[PDB]
């Protein structure tokens, strides 16, 4: 409800955005085609999806900053600070498509896939990390924060880019194992490559925005968020292969890339003897046939169901964290956030 | 002479630059098998080039801080920071040897094509630069000059970024086009994809860890440092199809690439239209047969004594301006890395 009569705002001021980052260079007409270049780039990349982060980091501003503080300029660093972590988004979904050999994202040809572009996504990538600290510096060069922030991003980066490469290491193509795919390893992977950018950036950055740089704050914060991030990924490990790629937009791929998946992992663990070989045998392979067969022995042991009753067992365990942790924060800060992720389907 | 005698110094020190990456983060050994492919990343692709960039930045600072400064600890800060300009060097690098479908760099297999590795060099490459902010935070998170370094290699990072893209929209594979392949659109892609990052990125730090901030003396460093890149990326042009790839520790591209290199644009100027269409047939594809074609037509036109003729009036503009612009800096700065580059075939 509150993501939803914000979310207009938030992409409306996404022309500004756009406007500020290819003027800013403009006045040297030379790299004119390359800031053209990065136009297209960001409206390719940074539009299409729920705006989750970039909204969490406006909504949580608004609602720990006393109204008397939520003057016209420090408002419109709300959203653009929003927009940044959103910019941090397309960055890792453009390079996370290209090493997932991904088709769709956000209902359409990925990026690297779009015909004439290719391998540069990779430096159209790091472009977009570029410009998460072009607009940080235009719009906050002066306030208190602005070192604050400068380093939860960097931060936050490095511990995601820590997390791919674990996500990486653990699904060698060609190298079908099994063994690795256990319970310590899924909690470690998710917890970098998802739960610092996801869900402690967009919070932290709206406290740093609002003076709470506490540290017992944020590492609280932190711990109720943490859990969420964790939670989500293994909703969107599920909806890789369980759900409608017409509607998360994108056509999984989990199974095929190897995958140290949710699934794969509570499949592992459900596996008679007979069953595991199987999951031996058609694991981390492009052949339709055996990819279905896995699909096969996920829903032969009602993991679907698993995934419902982890849902429900973990919304709570969130919940209890949300009232062990919260303050002195809203609660609504950290319920808004979950309420908005809870059964979804894209 | 004085690269020579502090390299060693430089490269010795790298053990301790990959000990504090591979231990701030090993107090959690969950990840440890990221960090533990961090090493082996940073020691792939850090290592194994000339360091002129990385030894500038230590040779800058000895010349520019009265010894009675050259402390234990700030020394230290020196060489950290030269590794650092060392990291950018190797992220840039292992993106764009991709990009550019390169085989070889530094006289091995390029990262990309180590097996095992492929397309995860994407994420390895973002790493890298994740890196330098670690180590920044390491060791000057105290510095009076500590938002300035950070500020410098995000700007840095960003303008290669800018040239990259000028350099890829320029060579679309496929398209041959000879008619971009101007002098403004040349200046301009080399300007902004290695002047930055190889001359005033190293100089610059080093100034800011001198206390030397003023805006002026920043501005004329760089309309040095500037002139410098495009004489070394032009000479980096012409090795990259006259060098012996066994000692330019990479095997040349540009041709087939149909990048917009120096030789392509001076071959235009000279183009007989014969040529011009002999140029249009054989630029920008993969045959052997047709390079050679494109070799052939630079070496009838004498390119290899031109770019001779170019190196001397260039280096004696670049000495013009170190004349002009180097005070209230000691000359040596700049004379000793332009000396470093002369007439180089690696
Ligand atoms: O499942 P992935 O981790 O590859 C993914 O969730 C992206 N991602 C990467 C890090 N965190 C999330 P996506 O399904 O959107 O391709
Ligand atoms: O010639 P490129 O610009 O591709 C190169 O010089 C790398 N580079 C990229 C930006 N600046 C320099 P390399 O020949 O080393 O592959
Ligand atoms: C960590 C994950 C699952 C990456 C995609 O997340 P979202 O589905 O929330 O990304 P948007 O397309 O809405 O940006
Ligand atoms: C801008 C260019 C030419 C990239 C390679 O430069 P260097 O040849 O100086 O790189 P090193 O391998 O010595 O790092
Ligand atoms: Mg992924
Ligand atoms: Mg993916
Ligand atoms: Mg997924
Ligand atoms: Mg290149
Ligand atoms: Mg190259
Ligand atoms: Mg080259």
């Amino acid at each position: 409800d509150v993501y939803a009569q914000e979310k207009q705002d938030f992409v409306q001021h996404f022309s500004q955005i756009v406007r500020v980052l290819t003027e800013d260079e403009m006045g040297h007409p030379e790299i004119g085609d390359a800031i053209a270049r990065l136009k297209e780039v960001l409206e390719y990349n940074a539009i299409g999806g729920k705006y989750n982060r970039g909204l969490t980091v406006v909504v949580a501003f608004r609602e720990l900053v006393e109204p008397r503080k939520q003057d016209a300029d420090s408002l419109q660093r709300a959203w653009t600070v929003g927009w940044c972590v959103e910019l941090l988004q397309a960055f890792f979904l453009v390079a996370d498509d290209i090493m997932d050999s991904s088709l769709t994202r956000r209902g359409q040809i990925c990026w690297y896939q779009k015909p004439g572009v290719g391998l540069d996504a990779i430096n159209d990538a790091n472009l977009l990390e570029a410009c998460i600290y072009r607009l940080l510096k235009l719009y906050c060069r002066e306030q208190p924060y602005y070192l604050n922030l400068i380093e939860l991003f960097l931060q936050s980066s490095y511990q995601t880019e820590i997390g791919q490469t674990l996500d990486l290491l653990t699904a060698p193509q060609g190298n079908v194992d099994l063994v690795r795919f256990t319970e310590k390893r899924y909690k470690s992977i998710v917890k970098y490559k998802t739960a610092f950018y996801s869900f402690y950036l967009p919070i932290a950055a709206a406290m740093y925005m609002a003076g709470i740089d506490g540290e017992k704050e944020h590492a609280n914060a932190k711990k109720i968020l943490l859990e969420m991030g964790e939670f989500f990924q293994i909703q969107d490990d599920y909806l890789d292969l369980f759900g409608d790629p017409s509607v998360t937009g994108k056509i999984g791929t989990d199974i095929q890339d190897n995958k140290c998946s949710w699934l794969v992992v509570q499949c592992l663990q459900r596996a008679t003897p007979e069953q595991y070989q199987i999951l031996k045998e058609n694991y981390g392979q492009k052949e339709a046939e055996k990819v279905a067969r896995v699909k096969a022995l996920y829903e032969e042991l009602d993991l679907p169901a698993v995934f419902l009753q982890y849902e429900e067992d973990s919304y709570s365990h969130i919940m209890a964290l949300i009232e062990q942790y919260a303050a002195p924060l809203p609660p609504a800060v950290f319920l808004g956030l979950a309420r908005k992720i809870y059964k979804r389907r894209k």
